[PDB]
């Protein structure tokens, strides 16, 4: 996350930290005890006992209930950046209670309307490129940009109906590097998206991307 702060215990009961082989890799939201929404890049095609999840935890590397994987299934028509969300389902069942709950989901068929405020958080880089990364969370808050500003930054067939921007013209507030998967959430705190890709980190005038939980709810009820 690029110009984030720290997020507070329990500003996310279902974020997941990913790690892969270990260390930082990718972000998740925890949908009852043994299921992880996630994007599909972090997880599709690799090895998939290299990953290793954490809920309930500001660290991803202490605190809260570990599970390794079961299976992954990747959306049905990912390609590209499209469609860029998979589910997993965990080896270890993870009670809600405490810091741990699971998420609850944008409406099927909503789509975040421009200007209003999202917040997305992750343990990714703090500039894009950057090598070292937080130990504890970190949250940022950008308005929504219409799909069509976001195909003006990025072409007309970039951005799908499946995927929504948020930013600021300015830059300096951005997922990253790290963060992808993990959870963007409205106002309300309820899930609208996964970080997906975009131009770099905090660039202006170019949007971060996520995958829709709006657009994406016949695939996520369905193997949730």
């Amino acid at each position: 996350i690029v110009g984030g702060t720290s997020a507070s215990a329990g500003d996310f009961p279902f974020i997941v930290s990913i790690s892969r082989n270990g260390g930082p890799w990718c972000g998740g939201s925890l949908l009852n005890a043994n299921t992880v929404l996630t994007a599909a890049h972090c997880v599709s095609g690799y090895a998939q006992s290299g990953f290793q999840i954490r809920a309930g935890s500001l660290s991803r590397t202490s605190g809260g209930i570990t599970s390794s994987l079961s299976s992954v299934r990747v959306h049905p028509s990912y390609s590209g950046n499209n469609n860029d969300l998979a589910i997993l389902k965990l080896s270890t069942s993870i009670p809600s209670g405490g810091n741990i709950g699971y998420a609850r989901l944008a409406a099927s068929g909503s789509d975040p309307v421009a200007g209003s405020s999202a917040t997305v958080a992750g343990w990714g880089a703090t500039s894009e490129g950057g090598s070292s990364t937080p130990v504890n969370l970190l949250k940022v808050t950008v308005p929504i940009v219409s799909r069509a500003t976001c195909r003006a930054q990025y072409g007309t067939s970039a951005i799908t109906n499946q995927m929504f921007c948020a930013g600021v013209s300015s830059g300096g507030k951005d997922s990253c590097q790290g963060d992808s998967g993990g959870p963007i959430v409205d106002s309300s705190n309820t899930l609208i998206g996964a970080v997906s890709w975009g131009n770099g980190c905090a660039r202006p005038n170019y949007s971060g991307v996520y995958a829709s939980v709006g657009a994406l709810r016949s695939f996520i009820d369905t193997y949730a």
